[PDB]
């Protein structure tokens, strides 16, 4: 429910943000570390910085896997309206908070049976005018 209170048994899941950005968002989205650990719920705080380095403006409506592969649907939180980056003029800091927590039912099916790395291959890389 945008908290875990029921859920956080003191087993620790591990999550890996791999954090990409490519000419198409020429802004400095800094990831704030690699990773993460929550035990299985335990809601973290996380931010995220995105300055403008183009000479003109950008959009940044960028894809994310929020998965290492088995995964994904145990993923809390996979989307929501009011996408946090989206537009930007030339120089300027976005900043966002991001939330992020595992889904302890990750740990069920065959399918994943020992994944317990939600890995967010986040790739910045829609339309660059010239940077």
């Amino acid at each position: 429910v945008e908290q875990a209170s029921d859920l956080i048994l003191d087993e620790k899941i591990k999550v890996t943000f791999d954090a990409n950005v490519a000419a198409g968002l020429p802004w400095e989205f800094v990831p704030v570390q690699r990773d993460i650990d929550v035990r299985i719920g335990e809601t973290v705080q996380i931010m995220y910085r995105a300055k403008n380095l183009a000479s003109t403006p950008t959009t940044g409506q960028a894809t994310f896997n929020v998965t290492p592969m088995a995964a994904g649907a145990y993923f809390n939180k996979v989307q929501c309206f009011c996408f946090t980056e989206t537009t930007l003029e030339p120089g300027e800091e976005m900043e966002m908070p991001v939330v992020f927590f595992v889904d302890p039912e990750i740990v069920k099916p065959v399918e994943t049976q020992g994944i317990k790395t939600l890995t967010l291959s986040y790739t910045f890389y829609p339309r660059e005018p010239s940077k």
